[PDB]
DNA sequence: CTCTTTTTTCTCG
DNA sequence: GCGAGAAACAAAGA
């Protein structure tokens, strides 16, 4: 998932299992708790749910008033709130179980992390990993975003994906702003003039915010939570490989950039 | 059978 | 410090 999807993760479970009191937690996967699956089943079993935030493309639980549980879901991640009883799925990793059903974990690919990490560790945790500004009109400064542009000479796309300049962009909505704000993907950052940067800017917080507001991409849609989302209809480029830009008719190009899959309209996002 | 495709953090030169 | 490519892992399609 992206910001939007892991928002809309945030929002289903702030409103489902806040005030639910652990009652234990399994694992089939413990290599997945960086911090220590028997650690964190210790400290967690009959502790509180008090609430869950958010940062980038992270979830925090907030469990008790000491404790946080950093979970990222990384390519595949899906939790889901089942009964007690319900059956075992095969890529099931790890499950908190509560008196009237259980939060599960599941991840194909295993690449999805939980770490038990303590309430006054969770500012560090994220300087640590030099995590940049949400995208809102609050904290997402255009001033020293277009400084750290102008200073570069790293390509847009791989420099909005490292999660610096702003937190949260991932393949889908990197390519979604980039056709927004009419910029190549693979444009040398301090070619970019004020005006474009702004376009850019404003393009990230409201392409962000309509994605939360329509409940993420889901174009796999399936018992899941943060599965009922609509943002996957309102895609312009990504997966458009083909068919046309909604603005000019030029088909949608898909090239590789830095690795990375990327779908751009070669007459509104000139090179 | 092989190769490619789908977030973060590393090694290598 | 940098970019390129790999690594973690599983599965589906050409
Ligand atoms: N954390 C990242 N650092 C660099 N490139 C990236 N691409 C995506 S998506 N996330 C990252
Ligand atoms: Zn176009």
């Amino acid at each position: 998932p992206e910001l939007p999807e892991v928002e809309t993760v945030r929002r289903e479970l702030e409103k489902r299992i806040v005030g639910q009191k652990i009652i234990s937690i399994e694992a089939t996967y413990p290599r997945m708790v960086l911090t220590g699956f028997e650690q964190l089943k210790k400290e967690l079993t009959g502790k509180t749910i008090q609430g869950i935030s958010r940062r980038g493309k992270y979830l925090i639980f907030e469990i008790g008033d000491d404790f946080r549980l950093i979970s990222h879901l990384r390519m595949e991640g899906k939790y889901r709130l089942a009964t007690l009883d319900a059956p075992r799925e095969k890529h099931d990793h790890l499950t908190m179980k509560f008196a009237d059903g259980q939060l599960i974990y599941a991840d194909v690919r295993k690449f999805g992390t939980w770490e038990l990490i303590s309430t006054d560790q969770v500012l560090p945790y994220f300087l640590k990993k030099k995590i940049g500004p949400e995208p809102t009109y609050e904290d997402f400064d255009e001033k020293l975003f277009r400084e750290k542009l102008r200073k570069s000479t790293k390509k847009i796309k791989p420099y909005l994906l490292e999660q610096t300049l702003v937190a949260g962009l991932g393949n889908i909505y990197v390519d979604e702003v980039l056709w927004l704000a009419k910029i190549h993907p693979e444009k040398e950052t301090n070619q970019l003039i004020e005006s474009s940067i702004h376009l850019l800017h404003d393009s990230i917080i409201e392409i962000l915010q309509k994605a939360i507001k329509l409940g993420g991409s889901s174009i796999r849609t399936y018992s899941a939570l943060g599965s009922t989302g609509k943002m996957q209809n309102e895609l312009q480029v990504y997966g458009k490989t083909g068919e046309k830009c909604s603005r000019c008719g030029a088909e949608i190009q898909k090239i590789k950039v830095a690795g990375r899959g990327t779908h751009f309209c070669p007459v509104c996002q000139q090179k």
